[PDB]
């Protein structure tokens, strides 16, 4: 499966499902009204989970009768493997989504439809961003879960092309641009008044060689740097600072921020840090 | 001032402003109840456009009543400026927003607001994207309104910051790509949710240079070439045309997309 689309999965179909009645009973009589907007450690995720199989048939069913509409991620999917002229044979979609049940619920529903309709797929899951505090772990996550494997596709002599219809805009934002620089080939969007798919300009990047020496060079050195030894190696740390590449730690050192080693890992592989 | 930062300018203004009565009532009065959703071709635009002055007064003493929490730009603007230590003598923020009066009207009263606040601040407009046609229309236009700015503040020596809240999705993902392709600093972003911005992963990229050397080449002749042309200068023309960088146009022939055209003919010179 030589094409390969990338697509978050999020939690419109659960509200959207809502339109028909015998979805609104089934959910309301089991206490899930506002199954799309929970929280990861509220308590009714575990009516999601113990009743998964009924929702999942369920929401297959409201699918199935109402068509991919219901869901923007489907919508925009088919739409753009129909303008792309991509064929069943050739595809594999890679869904993810966050480790919490109303979400696995949409993503195992729409890798259902997509299976049904022949496409091969898979459903990835990611840590919730729940606060500050757990949105640079959850980038890390999309790194580790979306981003690598984009980069082993791509090793696999596969075509990436990334479904940036859903997620929350930051996460997309990220994914497009993490997925472009390893080696996404094609980005698309459907508008919500559109039944067209756009293509977004998704021109072939790199992170500039100028920053790639000195981001490479920290590492030579422990991934920290007197501002001396900066100026020696002509790495202006003041510059890197202002980019949030490194962060003053002390008096007269700058470290090497995590999320820029994560992203290194796009050109010296995943596991540098560990040789 | 050597601080800008960059924050396109949706409607979420006009509807919030909804939950104050006398806004409601001079909205439904002027037949102007979805202001928020107006289509940039839709005949309820003239009756923003007729009564601007006034409307703005109304949403800028909406905004001044309740603050900044009513748009996500300032609160997103100002909570970063906050967060990033930024003093408002160092301040310019550039607003965009498409060329329809409902979007204009909260593009200035936002201009406005940050004025009072002792912060300079241009609101530029930019083509509306109705259809898949006026789409590729609508992203040169960002590159010629908002990316070549980007590049004129950096050749400055200012500090480029994307304000990545506001905004759809293919406007903000484009104004991040190019925008950091023109050397902007840093991509922030605020959540409703956990009101606090924060600082997507914003690395100094540019174009892969084999294929800027490739892009540069098609500059030279015209803007299109023959397959033996290709071949010969050693141009995998598959491979541009798989990363919509070139269309076949001709019968053998290549011809360099025009938002390539604009947006080397914006980086790496400005010639042809």
């Amino acid at each position: 499966m030589n094409k390969v689309h990338v697509s978050a999965v999020g939690t419109a179909l659960l509200k959207n499902s809502l339109s028909a009645d015998n979805v609104k009973k089934e959910v309301e009589d089991l206490g899930l009204k506002d199954w799309d907007r929970l929280k990861f450690d509220d308590d009714r995720q575990n009516k999601i989970r113990d009743n998964f199989t009924t929702l999942k048939d369920l929401l297959l069913n409201f699918l199935k009768s109402k068509g991919k509409e219901a869901s923007a991620e489907l919508d925009s999917l088919l739409s753009a493997i129909e303008k792309l002229q991509h064929k069943k044979e050739e595809l594999y979609v890679f869904l993810y989504t966050t480790n919490t049940w109303n979400s696995k619920l949409a993503g195992e529903v729409i890798k259902n439809y997509l299976e049904e309709e022949g496409i091969k797929s898979e459903l990835a899951t990611v840590k919730s961003i729940s606060s500050e505090e757990t949105f640079h772990e959850g980038i890390e996550d999309l790194f580790d879960k979306v981003i690598y494997k984009i980069l082993k596709f791509k090793e696999e002599g596969k075509e990436v092309y990334i479904n940036a219809t859903a997620g929350l805009k930051p996460e997309t934002t990220f994914l497009t641009l993490a997925g472009l620089l390893a080696g996404a080939d094609l980005v698309y969007y459907k508008y919500q008044e559109f039944n067209d798919v756009v293509f977004l300009p998704s021109p072939p990047i790199t992170i500039s060689p100028r920053y790639l020496e000195w981001l490479i060079e920290f590492a030579n050195y422990g991934y920290t740097l007197s501002e001396k030894k900066a100026e020696e190696l002509g790495i202006p740390v003041r510059l890197l600072e202002v980019r949030n590449l490194v962060e003053r730690k002390g008096e007269d050192a700058y470290r090497l921020k995590d999320w820029v080693r994560k992203m290194l890992g796009i050109y010296l592989g995943s596991e540098f840090e560990l040789e």
